[PDB]
């Protein structure tokens, strides 16, 4: 009347499906990872959470079926065991009750619903690292665009000031100074700064900032979609006592 | 050229119309002066197990 | 007659909204955290 | 990646048409029809 699981961190093989979702990503510039043995800890650690057993009791039809209630899930509750037990990391987890088959039933359901639980949130911290990367590049370029209006805005007057000098100089033609170019001459001048002035998007005739808004508009596109994992290996399944 | 450079240079009355760096960095200040922390709300700690009833 | 509670440092998915807050910072050259275990620390 | 940085590379090239537009248009205001014996739009090639 005492049924036992090993449990140890999960195998790669385990993590293809996560794998490729987290390439999708790299390639946007997001390196992101769950690492399999932190997965591992989650999940031990949510085991051991009393709160998360009696939640789980609680809600199990099958737990249900055999407001004195409270007394009965705590004292079931305290029958769930995990222990640490060397070459690979692994834990025992078990559970005690009448029926042999009552303890197996409890064990793998509880672990199900742990093991549910991991996934849930481990998937949700992806999308956040998404939520976030999306956010910081979409207010940088954002912000990086007016930096660029500024940096044409200030040209444009330093150009004017060209245009001044070079007549200043005779220089019409272009030529065969650091602060205000003249090398230009006049009329060449006159027309750059006319076309400067029309600039209506700093982005035209920047290509980094073409390529900023094509990644700020895949990152938007991108989705996290319901992987499903394990986030541990079986040495051995819930046993039948 | 000198000549007409020299009063370009006497006739500035701000340095920033010249210089992108200065009117950017007075962007950064204009949005750290406009920017909020407004009232985030989180909990400093996770439940093992939530107050019990004994 | 005793009440108890078992407490534990906080995990990132409660964090995300602060961390919404430190991103709009971090543009801004402003390079801030709250550190999970730090705020666990002061609590206690 | 491959996919990406072909429209990176399309996006630069875009670009780079249009400075070299103004470019054309700079050149011939400046009346260098024949190439020449500028950061911004290089003119050196000449208009033609």
């Amino acid at each position: 009347w005492t049924s036992a699981a090993v449990v140890t961190p999960p195998e790669p093989v385990q993590w293809q499906e996560l794998e490729k979702t987290f390439t999708k990503l790299r390639v946007l510039d997001l390196d992101i990872k769950i690492d399999r043995t932190e997965a591992f800890n989650l999940f031990i650690k949510k085991f051991q959470s009393v709160s998360l057993l009696e939640e789980y009791l609680r809600s199990s039809p099958y737990v249900m079926d055999q407001l004195d209630l409270h007394r009965a899930i705590v004292a079931l509750s305290e029958k769930m065991k995990a222990v640490d037990d060397s070459l690979y990391t692994s834990w025992t987890l078990s559970f005690t009750a009448p029926t042999s088959e009552e303890a197996q039933t409890v064990l793998s359901g509880y672990i199900d619903y742990i093991s549910a639980l991991v996934v849930k949130e481990s998937i949700e911290n992806v999308r956040n690292k998404l939520e976030i990367k999306t956010q910081f590049e979409k207010e940088k370029l954002a912000q990086d665009r007016i930096k660029m209006k500024n940096q044409l805005d200030a040209n444009i007057q330093r150009l004017n000031y060209s245009l001044d000098i070079a007549n200043a100089a005779g220089i019409k033609k272009p030529v065969y100074d650091p602060d205000f170019s003249i090398s230009l001459g006049a009329d060449g001048i006159e027309r750059k700064l006319e076309i400067e002035k029309a600039v209506t998007d700093v982005a035209e005739l920047n290509g980094e900032l073409r390529n900023r808004q094509y990644l700020v508009e895949q990152l938007t596109k991108a989705n996290i979609n319901d992987v499903n994992f394990t986030p541990f290996k079986y040495q051995l399944s819930p046993s039948l006592p």
